């Protein structure tokens, strides 16, 4: 194949930028702070469940919602002994409370029968409920977005929505049921990979990693959008042998492309790089939360990784910030190790781009603790605040199923300062486990 250059009109996580991160991450400004293990508790109301990926009910701009005097957090939870047991639970606290013990458990959002009652062909084949977002609508409704995962159908992932009906009193919140429960998007082949394309390759034994998940709701000028984890399709730079010859994925210069591409082609990461075509996708929704328009990806990670998770985007003090989490173990970049886990980040003057890397490289947070460390954290997520230069970073702590007495739980939150195209972790800014806002 001959070298070429094609950006497909989207932004790219380039090899040159990623190569700078191993040295840069030694700076404490870009590091998840050390946590004190003797302060860490299980979520008392979870009654022995692992509780991992979590997200707050948000207003349209990403700030934390107030539902009838309560904060609400949705989270994946399940039996630590069963890695395929994943359902969405709803936790809640009175606004003003900060202790992890303040989080009550309203239980599962869904009954097993809900996916059938929905009259939705894709939903009736669901086996797990994976991550998403939740927005608090202008008419006072809890509008959930999540990932319908189907183990029956080779790990199909479908962006899904429902309204969660919740009664509020002075003491409790109670889930009454759901409505408007429907599949929104399962890929289109041309812009975002679908599960058939995964099956074409030989599914899991191909080494390909198909994703279409973690939908994050946001609005701009009254238009409604989901930004989500995906993989590219056939028309915006697909996986394949030819992808390694696209200079847009390398950056820097032709000299760098020649050197880096020849190294990659000679390496044991050639196949991994060919398969790697992660993307942060975007769709516009209609006012009833159905699909209006498939839009081009905000950014892609061709050759670098197939898996960029927990898509997040919001406007803060005049700029738009786009984040994603990614494991070094699934990357193909020299100097990045299997211990390294990142939140990467990008900035634009507009929701729809173009996005350029924060801190020159894309690095925002680095966590490299051993998987066995009780204070291991993952699924880092920046929660915008109503005012100021800080966001709150939430994450889950402790790997699923590792310890009998220490379950996956809410990590201590901490602060990230954002100004312009730069970020820095705020010194000694550790908050309570699962704390969503600085204000209280
Ligand atoms: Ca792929």
């Amino acid at each position: 194949q001959k070298p070429y250059k094609e950006t497909y009109g989207i932004s790219h996580i380039t090899r040159h930028d990623m190569l700078q991160i191993p040295e840069q991450q030694k700076n404490e400004k870009y590091q998840v702070p050390e946590f004190d293990s003797s302060t860490i508790k299980n979520i008392s109301s979870a009654k022995g469940l692992d509780v991992w990926d979590s997200w707050p009910l948000q207003n349209a701009d990403g700030t934390v919602a107030n539902y009838h005097g309560y904060h609400i957090v949705f989270a994946l939870a399940g039996d630590p002994k069963n890695a395929d047991d994943t359902s969405i639970y709803m936790f809640y606290q009175k606004v003003g409370e900060t202790s992890i013990d303040s989080w009550k458990n309203a239980g599962r959002v869904f009954k097993d029968s809900d996916k059938f009652d929905a009259n939705d062909s894709i939903l009736k084949d669901q086996t797990q409920e994976w991550s998403g977002s939740a927005t608090f609508t202008s008419d006072g409704k809890i509008r959930l977005f999540y990932t319908d995962f189907s183990g029956k159908h080779y790990g199909k992932q479908t962006l899904t929505t429902a309204q969660v009906n919740v009664s509020a009193s002075d003491s409790s919140l109670n889930i009454n049921g759901v409505e408007d429960y429907k599949s929104i998007f399962d890929g289109d082949g041309k812009t975002y990979q679908n599960v058939q394309q995964f099956i074409d390759e030989g599914n899991y034994s191909s080494g390909d990693n198909h994703t279409l998940r973690d939908p994050h709701y946001v609005e701009d000028k009254g238009h409604k959008y989901l930004v989500f984890e995906a993989n590219t399709g056939t028309e915006d730079g697909y996986q394949g042998e030819e992808s390694l010859f696209n200079k847009a994925y390398y950056g820097k210069s032709t000299s760098f492309f020649r050197q880096e591409s020849q190294k990659l082609l000679q390496s044991d990461k050639k196949r991994t790089a060919e398969l790697a075509n992660g993307a942060l996708g975007m769709i516009e929704l209609n006012d009833d939360y159905t699909l209006k328009k498939v839009m081009k990806p905000l950014i892609a990670s061709n050759t670098v990784t197939d898996e960029i998770e927990r898509a997040n985007v919001f406007k803060m003090n005049g700029k738009w910030y786009l984040f994603t989490d990614s494991r070094g173990s699934k990357m193909t970049i020299d100097g990045i190790t299997s211990n390294d886990i990142y939140m990467l980040g990008y900035v634009s003057n507009s929701l729809t781009g173009p996005y350029k890397p924060l801190n020159k490289t894309g690095l925002v947070l680095k966590m490299d603790l051993d998987p066995n460390d009780v204070t291991f954290t993952y699924s880092h997520f920046a929660v915008p605040q109503a005012k100021g230069n800080n966001v709150v970073i939430t994450s889950y702590m402790t790997n699923r199923g590792f310890y009998a007495d220490k379950q996956s739980t809410f990590a201590p939150s901490f602060l990230l300062n954002i100004k312009g195209k730069k970020t820095s972790v705020v010194k000694d800014s550790i908050l309570e486990q699962g704390q969503l806002t600085v204000n209280k």
